[PDB]
């Protein structure tokens, strides 16, 4: 009956937050870090923002930049080998959800060698030891991987993304610095931003929701809905707001769950390598309409913080307004509205739906989804 | 510029939350606990609620119940000795702020022996190693000692309570279980509940306040103001609400600070052993009035979440409403309104004011307080002013 909360024991927030990293490392006595990131972040100079500071403080580090969007089992094994050989005693994840999840997988397996095949970590990972210490530095404003206890890896052999949930993978310190995120192309800010909004909305209405997560989630929705357009536009302060909002969303959903949006988005990532946030964005409003009757007064709350004047509006009208506010936001930030626009094939829907039905996140959906329900949702999101 | 947040990596909430303790211990591989608590909690059977579960799970434990309200350096040293002689490898704090703070001191000194004098830990403790692992189980709905990075010890020799701030003392796991709090006498629920409200209000307007702590604090105020009366009355759900509210308050103030209410309350605890919550309760409304002009629109938010329909009043009226709401709550839960009622002496005011001026928490007050200002505030709280 009791509710558990897993959070970062230490976290730094604000532009310039990464400047606290060298002092945190020194106070922990670590000797060498393995930075887990990708080639784009190295090319854009984002990784240098961190290594330059580390060099100035005389802190040793090595880099693994083989991470690819929607990280695969192959990437995890490659990164793991690099880490084991490096002799590093801690990990620094620099990037969005892909590098951060890869980093979590590496840290967990390094101290829990029984899960060497990686795929065995799906669900509530029965690990016995904490991951190698992880210092997380997000570069996107959407996944909250720095504070959640989950990470998703793509099993290419079985063509499916599997979510791993494990308190042992929580980063020891997170640095939420908007300076690390400004380089995101506007389209990326939009996709990861709606991914964050999806986290907050699904988390707010998830089956396991309770007082504390509801408070975190509704604040996150308000912050995100109020700052996303401005951030996509390039506004500096909105970018900092988004950095906080996406993190606050994570403080909640990591501890209670999500729903059918993520359950349906994962198979798309596995089948087409579709960007996670774009998949969530397209599916979100449709899944919300589907869940409407099972959400109490919560859609009135969502609509209210998304700019809609809900006073004197019926619950039915408020629910329609919440869904429309999301459709509107997606249009405003430029995300394609139909699944056909992003490479999905109708012939694959039966398999995608079954995959969605079996996805870890689907169980938290307020409405118990059937196979045909999911098939219908994919077809509805196909072209409107 | 950047803001730091220290929180419990793991925490369990709700009635029955202590039931998660044995599993958490096993998952961490600890071999023997030293339970830090007091004689009342042992007598009332509260400690047994935990040890019975531990016995059934086959987990070893030893107990130190010598903690006294407003824990002293002597109690810390005695408890440290018991810990060292027990063979325990972790600590379980069962109780209110006194046992929890004593436990933090013990856990820190054990891994940082150069601070054996205890008093040298005041302020931002320059400790190099994390405290011995602490699993915290609060029994009062007010201090949030289970999630904050502070602890206050009484220096009997120098007659003063000193606050210690250190990320190294954060408990590894917190179990917030109202079943552990139901035994609180109504007056204790009242006092500890206003202590929690003070935490939320001071934290909401403190100098270092920012977006995240403001969100936590205003939510804590709403929760506490809405449930305290019912909890004092004995309502079970209200007690569960208070358990959450007092904790949420801590998630915030531990990371930004408090103010003059706590700065003035501490010297009273050192001078008269006045219960912390009672001191804060009497001082709170007066200090709020003092800080009014340096809190922006925040008193409007406080008044609103405390049941006041601020719908059409001005900022000046909203600010008065917030203060009155606190005066009303204190009356409703039966806390004395005047410092004279609880054993304070006017002759001690100059000394109390100086102590308050030097208290760690005072620096966070939104209004720079002078010695003269503090003297005036004590006199005002004396008999209403
Ligand atoms: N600040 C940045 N500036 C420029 N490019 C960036 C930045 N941050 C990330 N990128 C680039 O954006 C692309 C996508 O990065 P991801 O990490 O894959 O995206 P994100 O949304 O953060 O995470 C997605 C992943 O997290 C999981 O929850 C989800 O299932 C998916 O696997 C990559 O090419 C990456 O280099
Ligand atoms: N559930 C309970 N049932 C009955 N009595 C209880 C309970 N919990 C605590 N008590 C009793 O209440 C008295 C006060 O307990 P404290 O721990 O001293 O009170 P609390 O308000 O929780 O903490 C105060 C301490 O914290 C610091 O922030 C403050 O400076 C002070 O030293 C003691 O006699 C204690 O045994
Ligand atoms: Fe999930
Ligand atoms: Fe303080
Ligand atoms: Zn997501
Ligand atoms: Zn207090």
């Amino acid at each position: 009956m009791a509710n558990r909360m897993i959070l970062n024991e230490t976290a730094w927030f604000g532009r310039g937050a990464v400047g606290a990293l060298t002092d945190e490392v020194k106070r922990r006595g670590y000797q060498k870090a393995l930075i887990v990131t990708d080639k784009t972040l190295v090319q854009c100079g984002v990784v240098a923002k961190v290594t330059d500071k580390m060099d100035a403080a005389g802190l040793a580090w090595a880099i693994y930049d083989g991470v690819v969007p929607n990280p695969t089992i192959t990437v995890v094994k490659e990164g793991l080998g690099v880490f084991q050989n490096s002799g590093a005693d801690y990990l620094i994840a620099i990037g969005g959800g892909s590098p951060q999840d890869t980093c979590k997988a590496i840290g967990i397996i390094s101290n829990n060698p029984e899960f060497a095949d990686v795929r065995s970590l799906e669900g509530l990972s029965p690990t016995n030891k904490p991951s190698v210490p992880i210092l997380a530095i997000p570069t996107t404003a959407g996944t909250a991987a720095e504070v959640t206890i989950n990470y998703v890896i793509t099993d290419e052999e079985k063509r499916r993304k599997f979510v791993c949930v494990d308190p042992h993978d929580i980063p020891q310190v997170a640095f939420i610095d908007a300076d690390m995120m400004d380089g995101m192309p506007p389209a990326l800010k939009a996709a990861t931003g709606v991914d964050a909004l999806t986290h907050a909305i699904e988390g707010y209405i998830t089956r396991g929701a309770w007082a504390l997560t509801d408070a975190l989630h509704i604040k996150a929705i308000e912050i995100i809905a109020g700052a996303l357009r401005g951030s996509v536009a390039g506004d500096k302060d909105a970018g900092e707001e988004m950095a906080l909002g996406q993190y606050v969303a994570g403080m909640g959903f990591s501890n209670v769950g999500l729903g059918l949006v993520h359950g349906m988005a994962h198979p798309l990532g596995a089948f087409y390598n579709t960007p996670h946030g774009v998949a969530n964005a397209i599916l979100l409003p449709h899944v919300m309409r589907y869940n409407a009757d099972f959400t109490g007064e919560k859609y009135r709350d969502i609509a209210r913080v998304m700019g809609v004047k809900v006073e004197g509006m019926s619950l039915e009208e408020a629910r329609n307004a919440a869904v429309e506010a999301v459709f509107a936001l997606n249009r405003d930030v430029g995300i394609p509205p139909h699944l056909r626009d992003v490479g999905v094939r109708k012939e694959d829907i039966p398999a995608l739906a079954q995959a969605a039905l079996d996805d870890v996140c689907t169980g938290g959906n307020p409405r118990e989804a059937t196979l045909e329900d999911i098939v219908e949702l994919y077809h509805t999101a196909w072209e409107g």
